[PDB]
């Protein structure tokens, strides 16, 4: 009579499933890779049928690993990348691809075929663009829809359903076509605060046809996370997954936002739900999303949103990011000529490259409180792939100072430390921007890459002057999705309730001394000056 | 603490297991592998697809174990006896009517080469005495004759011809060394003379395979547990998330890995396994029936005797049934009542086997009357031909006692008839071994069937032999891990790894004389069905 809940997370590379008990402890997990197709540059495609098979196999293996009965599984939640799934009028895969294969019916979030369409949309200056900083991205869905209407007219004539990936999953599981407020508000321009598609936008950009039949093709009904769909797991989906028909299924959510649910509510007050007002979520990895919520709407330069009820009801979401975080740290580490020799030594000692570099840093520092100061004369402007937040300029580039003609592991370690600090300083700039525009953030909840690196964590806390709180359960997106399942099943009455019950703080890392904090204040002055210097070089060259 | 990985690539999935030094599994994972069936009798796979599944399975299994890769000291690989074809650069080269190079593996169960096998058999070459007198189309030399005849463009561009398990070890280590198991069992290598027989390849139209010192098929051949290359290559280690140089054993065929994983368990009172009395029954999709002796026994319709194909200085007599798990699952899953029963099984927290076993129990009244439910329902189980001891790939299945009824009771009875038909086929093999040098009265059994109490008890009842079930039923994974311990130098020989890392967990014995006599009568019908089938064939000529 003990109950379990499953979260499913469909990432770029794999579909993953986790089985959780009622206190949020993971008792089972499994993974299946999903196939990627890259027919030409900027084109990145997947197959919805391949993904669904991956999800079903992952779920079956996780339940088996958990060693529980299917009647014990009482709720499912699904999250995925914000990719685009195209189906015909019968619900079957319909090609989006130069290959013509109907199997290739998913335009992956990271596909950039629709750059031209995004530029056309942006030129209209339509009001709904104000929620994406006035500049729609080619990754978002409406540019992609316009691209398909233009370049794949036969597909366009035969469309029955245009799903954000998370919504495809819940539809495939339940037959219910209802869409999530998350995908639709964040990525499709749905006005969460007016509960509607804006027909003026769709007409203006040349997508007027999507609104026919009560907007059947894109979402006639749109609901909050935690709401149960259809009559639960369909007979078909239950047989495919090895579960019980009717098992509750929540409305879907985008992957990063699931991560946020997974961690943002882990309470610092015994026997209360968490206070969100002063927290930011850092969803780390190769890139990082910076997510906070307010009771009021704030349009913040360089940050996306405000998106109403995109995660929690009666909260407006603001979302910033850094495009290369783990990716930048790995670029700096892996490009250094000492890398291969140090990697080999690390592997042989059963450590990660980060643990090996951290060891070097500790040795160079003498005592640990001196680690931050090792970069007193070495600075980095981290915008190697532009800056997303708060500068919103994809054309910015990186700078590194303090370079010497030395190629030792010590030099590599210093460059890695400078990278961590630059990224932490960029996080400080995002938090500061939010705090000048409606927030009072003083605490960071973190998940994903970097959270198992003690120097990464500590220097984020030092640079921002905010505590970094690390989760008991590392699997934030699977856990957040499972929490949605509990709400859909009625076990908890609200997401904040589920979050408080199913996540907790595993470790609190506070900023250190005033000396260390003041050092970062000076580093931050350099961080800002480097941007102005960059702009000055550009001016001089003109 | 030290750990060891077994990789087992079966018909449907690549699996990986992480074992401790006592042979307990501490992590596992699986990945499906793609099957292609261009037309009847043709069954193909992709080596690239297989390798990716293996790597992902290994990465996942280690992650589940939650150990550090530096802790993994040895790996062993086992696979089905499928044929992997690569070109001069080592890339997939098509074996398919589809002409797709991705389709470069002829799966063990493929029967495309029936006529080539017949032609080889008509030669009566001496090497045939070591496959029971009759080469199977499932074996590699018939398939190689088939490719040479049908696909000259492929044959022209061949660089490597690998039994799947040797493909795995080569991919992992860069060493092209072949295993004694794969070569002796499936390629006609003479384990007792340590060489290829040039007179066989000549006579059979494959002399060209022996060029450049047998480079295409294997110039160097070694026993299991020998370390290959200098352990994992940097690339394979990277691909699997392990440490370069980790020891990798010479490969082994899957059924043979299971034998290593179980046959050697000491008895419940301390005694050494006794190979005169104990056979390994290695279950799964298909089942192998493995007996070893210090002496050579030639047995018509049973593969072998194969010298040093599993243990050094032992001859292996290898029987088998080509469809066992596959047949049970075919009979269950093809029945119209399956989806409804599966749903009710899940509602009770049961497998489909437990749900059928319950129906049988209800229908019989008492548990001891279950066998008699098929008094008028009989099956000849040769759906994919018979491997042993008839050795005839042309044989087919028969089911009697059919009615219009489509109920869960009908489904359960047909499932029981299947189990019993497989048990009677096992009896036929065991009786044949006992006419040829053995005194088998016990089966050491592995595989999914062994978690089904009706499958286990009716095998014991039909054969008169005790069923011994191991503590770890994943015998193939465990045997491969054991080989990893030997390549790592942790145990000196396979027999000491076997006794340290496997143990008995259950002993199930035959039941009453009334039940035994019933199976004696069913066995008369089982034999009669074969003669009946041949008589239909005669009448149709
Ligand atoms: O590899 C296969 C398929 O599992 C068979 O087990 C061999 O034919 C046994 O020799």
């Amino acid at each position: 009579l003990a109950s379990y809940f499953i979260g499913v997370d469909v990432g770029t590379g794999s579909a993953r499933a986790g089985v959780f008990d009622l206190q949020g402890r993971m008792v089972g997990q499994a993974s299946r890779e999903i196939t990627m197709f890259k027919p030409k540059a900027d084109f990145v495609e997947q197959s919805s049928e391949n993904i669904w098979q991956a999800v079903c196999n992952a779920v079956r293996d996780a339940v088996n690993q958990a060693d529980i009965n299917p009647i014990q599984v009482k709720g499912l939640g699904f999250d995925a990348t914000c990719s685009l799934v195209v189906l015909d009028k019968e619900g079957n895969p319909l090609t989006v691809s130069p290959s013509g294969r109907n199997e290739q019916n998913v335009i992956v979030w990271m596909d950039h075929r629709a750059i031209t369409q995004a530029e056309r949309i942006n030129a209209t200056k339509h009001p709904v663009l104000e929620f994406v900083g006035g500049v729609i991205s080619p990754e978002m869905q409406t540019p992609k829809l316009l691209w398909l209407k233009q370049h794949m007219p036969n597909t366009w004539s035969n469309v029955g359903h245009l799903f954000d990936l998370p919504d495809f999953l819940t539809w495939r599981a339940t037959k219910d076509e209802t869409r999530s407020l998350c995908s639709t508000v964040c990525k499709w321009t749905y006005l969460g605060h007016e509960d509607r598609w804006d027909p003026s936008y769709f007409k203006l950009v040349g997508l007027a046809d999507l609104l026919d039949n009560n907007a059947a093709k894109i979402g006639a009904t749109v609901k909050p996370m935690g709401a149960p769909l259809g009559h639960g797991l369909s007979q078909r989906a239950a047989s495919e997954m090895g579960l019980i028909p009717g098992t509750a299924v929540s409305v879907s959510i985008i992957d990063a936002h699931a991560g946020t649910i997974g961690i943002l509510g882990a309470s610092g007050v015994t026997g209360e739900n968490a206070n969100f007002d002063r927290r930011i979520a850092l969803i780390g990895g190769t890139s990082t999303a910076h997510m906070a919520m307010s009771r009021s709407a704030h349009f913040i330069s360089g940050i996306w949103g405000p998106y109403y009820s995109a995660i929690l009801p009666e909260y407006w979401l603001n979302e910033g990011g850094q495009s290369a975080t783990g990716a930048l740290i790995d670029h700096i580490i892996q490009s250094h000529p000492c890398y291969p020799a140090l990697l080999e030594q690390a592997k042989n000692k059963g450590e990660t490259i980060y643990e090996a570099l951290n060891y070097i840093l500790r040795q160079m520092a003498g005592e640990p409180e001196n680690i931050a100061f090792l970069t007193n004369d070495i600075h980095m402007l981290p915008y190697f792939h532009g800056n997303r937040s708060p500068r919103a300029n994809p054309n910015l580039t990186g700078i590194i100072t303090g370079l010497k003609l030395s190629t030792t592991p010590e030099d590599m370690a210093l460059r890695y430390l400078a990278t961590i600090q630059a990224l932490a300083l960029g996080t400080r700039h995002i938090i500061e921007t939010m705090n000048q525009n409606g927030y009072n953030i003083d605490t960071m909840m973190a998940s994903g890459g970097g959270t198992k690196n003690p120097i990464f964590v500590q220097e984020h806390a030092n640079a921002t002057g905010c505590a970094m709180l690390l989760p008991e359960e590392s699997e934030a997106m699977l856990l957040g999705s499972a929490m949605m399942g509990t709400v859909a099943a009625g076990v908890f009455e609200s997401l904040p309730e589920a979050m408080a019950a199913m996540s907790r703080i595993g470790k609190t890392v506070t900023p250190q001394t005033n000396k260390i904090k003041a050092y970062y204040d000076r580093k931050y002055r350099v961080f800002h000056q480097m941007y102005h210097d960059h702009m000055r070089y550009q001016a001089l060259m003109q």
